[PDB]
């Protein structure tokens, strides 16, 4: 059903008005045709009638429709982009004196947001490991008030054992608020609500827009967080613009088909790799062997097309010229879930610095590759080129 | 091949300055710095050099680069529709005392173009069956000028066999232009020039666009036949704007994952309609014993998603509101190529009227199909579903 609930989330006559995709309203200013109208508009301004543009118009009500349906929650927040969906949800739930609990493997600009604003406001930060499970219960503290969770981690791709996580949190705090970043799964792969999460973050950047040419991050709480993210993260005024709304509606549509084919084609790349004389590891969560693949295989219902692999050298300068400059269709870039296939280099020790409070466990240099859509027997043929550029 | 050819096809760095997709230049105005640059772009207004907003800017070319690339052409010319393109590519070369030869399966708006343009005009145009074959040597005159053919056909769905026709054309008037309405195979489906034929056309809107959301009509010519396309459309004003075409561009990075399920989805209906005993016969280029299926196979690399079937009753006025009122998932509108399932009838003295010089050889009403991209087991349910309420 889901692809047919892709195909349909959202899509209202109140909000397309005789097309298939929602229309585009463009404004700040939202008409009020007679002080009633206005008065019943301030009184909903914040549940879907028109008040103003900072609460959004029909274009956003209807992703905002669309989001809660696909992912089961009370409401959805949109943000210029998936890095402002994180800083603001986590700031839309602490205060002086509290403290938060983060995966050390989170994306560097989530720590970030934490270890140079959070704290200068009187909020501290704590990490974990992916796998602690539930040992967690040993780090929180009377006065830690967010748990964050992102699986499969950034750039190393660890899957959290999520039920054995929320279970031990649900024990000792129960009214702590557990975010969880699931944009590798798109929102759809892993149904962080229905695991206990109370709010899951997305980079709709990534799969959500599909293309590589929009940014905005999302938030879907359940009822009993919605209306905290919602009001705090207005009072910092995020939004997005209308058009970037349409387009993550429409990228909607065709989610699944792309997702299965970047699921496809990257386990087989993957597992080409994991044979390869030159390959030290591969970290693909849908492959067995992987750090979590057993929770991923129970708790996922599906992958997407990004993931990592270890070489069994850590390459000099010189090494990662002659490998990176030279592929025919990998491009090195930043961002992921598009078309396009990418390849991106991270040393040994860049990984170990943004791993606060723990190591890593390998030395050969960590390639992350996402994997497009394009056939994949090409893409095999340029990473083979590749390898023998520095055999 | 192809796969990557559709993700990497016109996106070349002067276009894209650094992104993945190509920039989206807005111009009339194009402006030269010297004397010099004015009469260099001058040269090479119709070659991809900055001119004037009406040849193109950045975003054009690298449309203009990708379909010649997939297609296999010398140009590529860009219109407002579909019907724009058919319209004013037959127009390019045609004059007075010039006869026209057009399968009689034609979109209906392309023959009412020749009979209600044309005529007045001086160009006569005449019909033939869409099996017609190597017989058609038998309809060319002295003075025909244009062969145009559109396999499969609209509604109806025959196939051509495109090598008997051209072969026969070539033996009578070597010189004729021969011309095809390509977008169901959204041009890539079937190589048209390889075939011989000189312009493959496309309304760009259906499968190249994927989601029911931007016009735009597109004439690939070989090089015999460019700079005749290219120079007389532009004399008639034809562009598209630059928006358009970068979501054109976009729309083939997912055109190999979104044809192979409209492919693999509405064979699976077409072969459950084949068997239902409330069909009296499917009309599917791609099901055994639909006329002309032999030269799909041999002559298509695949399938798309629209089709059509034939009822075993003429529904009664009261039957059709039943039938087509109360689907779920499937929809009424015009077009498809989209991500979402559509719904149309025809009764069959509808059909004949727009077969000129033809009868049809059905009684039952006809329904045309657009299957896009739902879970067909819940598309089948709906049709199920409609089947009961006329049973
Ligand atoms: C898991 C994850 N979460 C957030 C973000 C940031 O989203 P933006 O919309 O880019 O702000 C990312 C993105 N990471 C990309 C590019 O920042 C990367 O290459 O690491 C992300 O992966
Ligand atoms: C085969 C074929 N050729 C041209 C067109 C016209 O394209 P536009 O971009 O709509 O001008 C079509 C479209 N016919 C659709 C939409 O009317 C239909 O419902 O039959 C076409 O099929
Ligand atoms: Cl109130
Ligand atoms: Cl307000
Ligand atoms: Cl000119």
């Amino acid at each position: 059903h889901l692809d047919t609930a892709l195909v349909n989330a959202g899509r209202r006559k109140k909000y397309t008005q005789g097309s298939v995709n929602s229309v585009i309203q463009r404004a700040s200013s939202l008409v009020f045709d007679t002080v009633e109208a206005k008065k019943h508009a301030t009184r909903n301004r914040a549940k879907g009638e028109l008040f103003y543009g900072r609460r959004g118009t029909l274009t956003h009500f209807s992703l905002q429709e669309a989001m809660c349906e696909l992912e089961g929650g009370a409401g959805c927040a949109l943000f210029p982009c998936g890095a402002a969906a994180v800083a603001n949800t986590i700031l839309a739930f602490v205060e002086q004196g509290d403290h938060v609990l983060m995966t050390n493997t989170a994306y560097e600009p989530s720590q970030d947001f934490c270890t140079k604003i959070l704290a200068k406001l009187g909020v501290t930060t704590g990490w974990f490991d992916p796998l602690i499970g539930a040992d967690i219960a040993n780090l929180i503290q009377p006065n830690t008030k967010v748990v964050f969770l992102e699986s499969p981690g950034s750039i190393t791709m660890e899957v959290h054992d999520v039920p054995a996580i929320v279970a031990a949190v649900r024990r000792v705090a129960p009214e702590a608020i557990i975010m969880i970043d699931n944009t590798w799964a798109a929102g759809v792969l892993f149904k962080a609500l229905d695991f206990g999460i109370d709010i899951s973050i997305q980079a709709a950047t990534k799969y959500l827009i599909g293309h590589s040419d929009g940014m905005i991050g999302t938030a879907v709480a359940n009822a009993r967080c919605w209306e905290q993210l919602c009001e705090n993260a207005y009072l910092m005024g995020q939004m997005i613009d209308a058009d970037t709304a349409y387009m993550t509606s429409r990228g909607l549509r065709t989610l699944g088909v792309r997702l299965r084919q970047h699921h496809e084609s990257s386990l087989r790349v993957a597992e080409w790799l994991a044979q390869h004389p030159q390959v030290a590891r591969v970290n693909h969560p849908a492959l067995p062997g992987s750090k979590g693949h057993e929770f991923w295989k129970r708790d996922f219902s599906g992958s997407s097309g990004l993931f990592s692999f270890v070489l069994n050298k850590r390459l000099t300068d010189a090494e990662l010229a002659a490998y990176l400059d030279n592929f025919s269709l990998f491009s090195m870039a930043y961002s992921w879930g598009g078309f396009e296939s990418l390849i991106l280099a991270n040393q040994p020790e860049h990984i170990a610095a943004i791993r606060p409070e723990a190591e890593v466990d390998f030395s050969g240099t960590l390639i992350r590759l996402h994997i497009g859509l394009e056939n994949v027997d090409d893409l095999l043929a340029d990473l083979a080129a590749g390898f023998a550029r520095i055999v």
